[PDB]
């Protein structure tokens, strides 16, 4: 494959509101989900919260100091919806968006292109009372706030996310309990992931009336390629079944195919009430996908398990990270699938990354030399990626830094720079270093 990118690629890294800002009270933020659930005895594994975190609230700076220094002409963050509408449903607050209008203009006048997370799992408590992603009413009042984020910072701001992974926001959040707002219910879960996917649609069509510029508008799924363990009925089945749960169900509705059919008959009285005009409305179409990537599921079949009645079979040969397998070729095997069988052009990867138990050595520095080796064969599988013909525009690596990595809490370090959470302090590391070296020779 190719050597180069190209010139006008993307080159970023990216954040999230709660796992960043701290400062979870002030200037009128409200309570979110994740306010609530970290301060849940036992629902973070070491006892941390949001509620320093980074303090990117008041160091963004920093942190634009950190992308300066790295070489990128891009930052994907988050907009946290408590500090723009703190009641979910009701007025704004103008203080929170004067803090993301500075921020926008400390990017734009770094030469940072800032491609905007409205939901990055946030949910105003006040709506988690009424059923949160449970009720529909959710998905209208979440559009009703991307009208007013982009009503102010459309001028400045074109690449607008709706939601980041709505499958953990239903599955982890509603079904499996690990994910605010914790419960635990199947059919609540599917019932959140349509009206996650209602409230995306809705979003879309505001924000394109409420735009004073043309807007360019994606969706940032997580997306698991999937393979059988072996070519037995039972283990395809099951790679079948994960592929649906975790990558069709929200691919295929969003392209305008409804849900899919397998899934429908699979899930039976759980699945979703979801009539001709939702679906219409979900399929809003749009300028990009985002594709957040980080692993393969090797399945087997497994009925005793919960569904989607799938587990995956470890590879001890492949190396892992410190929570996770690595696979780099899955990110070409998805990317080629996205753009030979799904309508959504052109692609960014919008999240991928690993995480270590980083340490600052004896002379300063974090030796993290998996993370590079990490990125050089992901930025590989791109390489191969676009040499097939996937139109593929930019790449944020996940995270800018060490930060709240929601039910691991601070213990769980994903930065390509390392965060003193003690301090607030950040460093860069070697993988970061890597990153700054190989965009500079782009
Ligand atoms: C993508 O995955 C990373 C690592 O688990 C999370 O920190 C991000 O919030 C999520 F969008
Ligand atoms: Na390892």
């Amino acid at each position: 494959a190719g050597e180069r990118f190209p010139a006008d690629f993307v080159w970023g890294a990216a954040t999230a509101a709660y796992q960043i800002e701290g400062a979870v009270r002030e200037d009128g933020r409200g309570v979110s989900i994740w306010d609530t659930f970290s301060h849940t005895p036992g629902k973070i594994a070491d006892g941390t919260t949001g509620d320093v975190a980074c303090d990117s609230y008041h160091r963004y700076g920093e942190d634009i100091g950190l992308l300066n220094a790295l070489g990128m002409n891009a930052y994907r963050f988050s907009i946290a919806w408590p500090r723009i509408v703190p009641l979910g449903a009701g007025p704004i607050n103008q203080a929170g968006l004067d803090h993301y209008s500075r921020m926008v203009d400390a990017l734009l006048g770094a030469g940072l292109q800032p491609f905007v997370t409205l939901y990055h799992w946030d949910l105003p408590q006040p709506l988690e009372d009424r059923l949160g992603w449970g009720s529909r009413a959710t998905a209208t009042v979440f559009a009703e706030y991307a009208d007013i984020v982009v009503r102010q910072l459309g001028d400045r701001v074109t690449h607008w996310a709706t939601l980041n992974e709505p499958w953990c926001s239903a599955m982890l959040g509603y079904y499996l309990g690990v994910h605010a707002p914790g419960h635990t219910d199947l059919k609540r879960g599917l019932e959140a992931s349509h009206n996650l996917l209602l409230g995306h649609g809705l979003a879309v069509q505001a924000m394109r009336a409420a735009a004073p510029q043309p807007l360019q508008i994606g969706i940032v799924l997580n997306l698991t390629p999937t393979y059988p363990a072996s070519d037995s009925p039972e283990d395809v089945a099951a790679a079948r079944r994960f592929d649906g749960f975790v990558n069709r169900w929200f691919l295929d509705p969003l392209a305008g195919r409804g849900y899919p059919q397998d899934m429908l008959d699979y899930y039976g009285a759980a699945a979703p009430q979801a009539n001709p005009e939702d679906l219409t409305q979900i399929a809003a179409p749009l300028d990009w996908l985002g594709v957040n990537y980080y692993e393969r599921m090797r399945a087997v079949d497994a009925p005793d398990a919960s569904l989607p009645q799938a587990q995956r079979l470890d590879d001890p040969d492949l190396p892992h990270t410190a929570d996770r397998e690595v696979y780099p070729e899955g990110l070409y095997d998805i990317l080629l699938r996205l753009h030979n069988d799904y309508p959504f052009r052109p692609l960014y990867i919008t999240e991928n990354g690993c995480a270590l138990h980083d340490e600052i050595a004896e002379d300063g520095g974090i030796h993290d030399g998996q993370r590079q080796a990490f990125f050089e064969a992901h930025l590989a599988q791109l390489q191969r990626a676009l040499a097939a013909g996937v139109p593929l525009k930019g790449y944020f690596a996940w995270s800018l830094l060490d930060n709240f990595e929601w039910a691991m809490g601070l213990s769980m370090r994903y930065g390509i720079c390392y965060t003193n959470f003690e301090t607030l302090e950040r460093r860069i590391k070697d993988s970061g270093y890597w990153l700054r070296d190989f965009i500079a020779g782009q």
